[PDB]
């Protein structure tokens, strides 16, 4: 198995709290917050750790919030490679409402990155050995030119680094502008915006995913479909995997759990079939847990065994 | 064989649109659009749309009742109506533009006298041996559960093949009678039926099969919404999953699935064919208020799933 | 006192139901609907009868829903003068959610009126004696052009019918364009649209209201200010009245109750001060009741006595 | 003019953000948060500084959030007297929703205060000279017994310090029990619990406020009435002041700004009528903007002049 790295240009220090009910204007009394690491690439790294793997997380850490994010990851035994940033690491809030059992997720933008901090992140990335995997996951923070992300990807590929991409909107289209991306996981909306057309016909999602592969932007496209599982295509095969009929408790963490699992499989030279199935197992395993908990090893394995009969 | 359906609690469905939803203020709504509604009625509508013929049996009361009959007449749906004193209920479906979501305000079904129920019970027993009867929708005020189950038992004794898609208690009671041709519980209904949480990947299959192996029903199709359906009989097991297409209104989606599945059951099709056609029609019925599944959309989704 | 009449071009059969929860997509099981009369002019007439006066409600009624509306008014002993119409009277839905105590008001468009049916309504209005009061209140049904509403008001004023107007938007604006209205009650939002400018400075509401008076558009302008009561102006005087510090249960009906009370006082040749105080008394009394219930006599009198000390 | 101090046992670093709509489950995209000092007595001191007076804020401060609080207060030229606490200053999140215009307020528990940290706060308070004014405002931190805050008030009064209390529930009751409070500003619910009965009649709020004054518990009672302004009484006079009809936005710190303006007038030995007017002006000025910006000098002055006509 090759070494695995993740990149998070917009990291997060997530906080979670509980309150009896939700209504405007009044003071909603919340419990003492519980802190957790957050961010696309970061959670991929955490998910991979839960599955018995190892992934080093590269990200900017700013201020006291940045320190805490670093500290929590250290407790979680997740290796980290950081860059001191000036703009303090953002802090998001997750609210559980007792009366309804519903959750509310307020997501602030990532802290800004200057040219300096972005340069150092690129230097960290280009220290990765040839043949290793790099997962770039999450939103693009302010202060980062769309051209810079593209140049970083082009540079990594240039020295034999294998790139996996999970983003949205403009940054996603930028990452695929280069091409030769080993794997991307768009959801249905993300795929829709990418090819800039509504996917109304039954075979539209597959045709859109195949077009991406056929044009050489990505070797593998796994379109994640929420409760419907996923549809994966490369230059030869197509696989569709549906989760087991078990009720979802909380969809939070599903997308990153699926990316982490599929990353591990790519690392072990897995077939497309095993990659997607293990991807759906982890993503669905994450939804069995309340709140923000990512996939656990046992739930994932249990679902994977079921899908792989 | 011939198909009939039975709706004890019909509804004149009304659909409207509003910009957004919030309390206290006046929420301006558009001019409502009226459509036929109610479980067995929608089933019969679906079957007509799919090229088959099913006679819908139900009570109609007042001007809402006439409105409902007039709409079904325009859809060439054979009706066997019983005149009732209490007016046919009127349900309101509000589509919110800022969310794309739908809110469903569902009034109680119209009351049913002993005499009116008697007339319906006489219509049902005028069904010949070999035909199929689809009992669908909730139980209206004035109707004893035991009166429904005696109706099933009586129907059974004269060769009427019964399909039941109703309330929680009606589902349980119909299964106690046993030999039900087809039931379509969703996940919550299956769980409430067998009195346990379905937590393992295979729990839904195990509970559905358990129902078939115990003789309570011949076929169990567990409806999964977005994930399609999982069907079992005494021999085979199949899950069919819908295409990745966004849903609008899902009202009557279960009913369309039941209609399509009944249709294939009436053609003596295979379990795999029945479930596939079921999910095809069920999802086609989510592409628009209470319009249900069209012939073209169902055929297209079907041809897709059947690849 | 003189005779009092109201005009509701868009009447309503209001149905009220109760449901335990509110959420999308599900079947929200609702109780069998209770019915009551709806429409602006109709509610003005109902509030007047509660306050000891007597007002005849003029409106179209169509089909079984129309008859249902007429029957409900008779059960409350409010006199009516109806015109039969082909298009059935609309039906609105009021939903009270038990889990939260919130209420939701789904308002359908008014029923259509053809030429002959509107010509009958106009005939009814023009049979009102000179010196008598007519309150025009509520929205405009489709099919009725503003030019027709203004021609109706103009004709009425020609034979000395004293017109009071409560509307919004183009309807209110066109009515004031005719001029010589005895009284208008815009709320803050409705005043702003009239003058076509944001009212942001402390004295803006008073200035805008006075403008309407000085221009001749209306002899009296009472701007209702929700919990803050009201500010009324005529050619000579300005008065502001705040409701007493008692909690409101439900503010629906407050508008029509106020207009009801101020109409009664105008009919009794009351001073501006008495009229505004009574209007706030009735409007605020309505808020003491749950749901859609209008002002009661005893509550109004209690508040009015307090204000008039 | 005597010196003014405030005491905030449970300070807050307020954060304010903006999101288009509010719904469960999904990631809600929010704008970058804006930070400002929060907590009852802290907002009182800030409002005073905005209005051209000077008040010294006494409070505990902990961690990086405590440092952020202090720094933000220097920017606003509010003099402070802080005690270092081990538990970090809390951080509350206020979320404004665009499509509704409403605000959601998630309020974390106040930071812990041990015996030694509270002792430091008390020693800082008892350094205040005789004749000076102390404002005690805001919730009680978990781990602080009422008897401690109560003993602090009595000790304070023994050495001539003039105490003003703005609290709720047991704290306000306990404070009033000691008696001789210069001023209290309960809202309507707060007042009802003090006198332990429902305020259902028009004159109930006034009677209730007068009973407290007459008993000698407080020398002045000002019942704040939200949009309806405030009703103030002392041993001789009584006045209700209603604000101008201006659009209100965020209400956070409205009560504190009111308490601040009234504390100034009490220090200038002003009359009841000036005091209540200035308070309504400040409180209403504090509602024109989003977040916790409080009242500005020019807005308060322009409103105050209007009210004094
Ligand atoms: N409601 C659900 N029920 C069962 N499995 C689910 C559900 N939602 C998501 N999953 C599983 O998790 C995987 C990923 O979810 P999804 O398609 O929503 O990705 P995503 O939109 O990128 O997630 P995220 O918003 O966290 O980034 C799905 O393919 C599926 O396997
Ligand atoms: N977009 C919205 N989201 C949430 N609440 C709203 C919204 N618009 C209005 N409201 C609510 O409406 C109530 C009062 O204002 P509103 O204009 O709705 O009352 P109204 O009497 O029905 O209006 P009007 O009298 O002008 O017809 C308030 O509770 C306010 O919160
Ligand atoms: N929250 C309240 N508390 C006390 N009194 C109120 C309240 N809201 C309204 N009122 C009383 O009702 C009167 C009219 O209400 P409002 O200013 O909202 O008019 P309106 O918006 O046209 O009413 P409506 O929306 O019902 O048509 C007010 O002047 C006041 O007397
Ligand atoms: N305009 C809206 N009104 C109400 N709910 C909405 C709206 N938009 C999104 N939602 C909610 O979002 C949920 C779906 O997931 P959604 O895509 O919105 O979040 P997400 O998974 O964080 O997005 P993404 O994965 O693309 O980052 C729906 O269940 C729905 O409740
Ligand atoms: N959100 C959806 N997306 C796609 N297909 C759907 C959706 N909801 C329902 N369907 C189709 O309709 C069928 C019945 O829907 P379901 O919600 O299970 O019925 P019920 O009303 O009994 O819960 C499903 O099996 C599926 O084929
Ligand atoms: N909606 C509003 N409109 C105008 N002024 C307001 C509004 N809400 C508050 N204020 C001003 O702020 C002061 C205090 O507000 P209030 O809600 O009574 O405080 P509290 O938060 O203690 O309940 C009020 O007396 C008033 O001057
Ligand atoms: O039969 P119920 O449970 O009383 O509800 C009646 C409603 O259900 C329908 O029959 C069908 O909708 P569903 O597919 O959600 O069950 C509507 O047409 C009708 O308004
Ligand atoms: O002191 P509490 O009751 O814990 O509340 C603290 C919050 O209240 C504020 O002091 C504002 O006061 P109000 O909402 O009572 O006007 C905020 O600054 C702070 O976030
Ligand atoms: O990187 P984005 O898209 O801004 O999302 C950040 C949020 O998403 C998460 O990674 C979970 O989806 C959280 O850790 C974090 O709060
Ligand atoms: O806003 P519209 O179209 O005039 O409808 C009137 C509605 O408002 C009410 O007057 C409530 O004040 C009801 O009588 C009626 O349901
Ligand atoms: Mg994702
Ligand atoms: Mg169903
Ligand atoms: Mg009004
Ligand atoms: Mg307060």
């Amino acid at each position: 198995m090759v070494r695995i790295y993740t990149l998070t240009l917009a990291p997060s220090l997530d906080s979670a709290t509980i309150t009896p009910q939700i209504y405007p204007e009044g003071k909603l009394r919340c419990t003492a917050p519980v802190f957790e690491p957050g961010g696309g690439g970061i959670n991929v790294a955490r998910a991979i750790a839960h599955l018995g793997g190892s992934a080093t997380a590269i990200f900017p850490a700013g201020g006291a919030t940045g320190e805490h994010l670093v500290s929590l990851l250290a407790d979680e035994n997740v290796p980290v490679a950081t860059v001191e940033a000036k703009d303090w690491t953002r802090q998001n809030l997750h609210v559980h409402v007792e009366a309804s059992g519903e959750q509310y997720r307020f997501v602030m933008p990532g802290a800004a990155l200057n040219e300096d901090e972005f340069r150092q992140l690129e230097e960290q990335v280009l220290e990765i050995e040839s043949g290793a995997i790099l997962v770039i996951s999450g939103s693009l923070p302010p202060g980062v030119k769309l051209e810079k992300l593209t140049q970083l990807i082009s540079a990594a590929q240039k020295q034999g680094i294998r790139c996996i991409v999970d983003s949205s909107g403009e940054a996603l289209s930028a990452a695929l502008a280069i091409g030769n991306i080993e794997l991307v996981k768009p959801n249905q909306k993300e795929l829709s915006a990418l090819v800039n057309r509504e996917l109304t016909q039954p075979d539209d999602v597959r045709k859109a995913a195949q077009e991406i592969v056929n044009s050489g932007k990505a070797k593998r496209v796994v379109v994640s479909l929420g409760p419907q599982g996923a549809l994966g295509v490369d230059s030869e095969n197509c696989i569709q995997v549906v989760p087991p009929p078990v009720k979802s408790q909380s969809t939070v963490g599903a997308g990153d759990s699926m990316v982490g699992a599929m990353t591990l499989k790519l690392a072990e030279n897995a077939s497309l079939e095993e990659m997607v199935r293990f991807g759906v197992a982890a993503g669905s395993a994450a939804t069995l847990n309340q709140g923000t908990r990512l996939c656990s090893h046992d739930d994932t394995q249990k679902i994977y065994a079921y899908l792989s009969r």
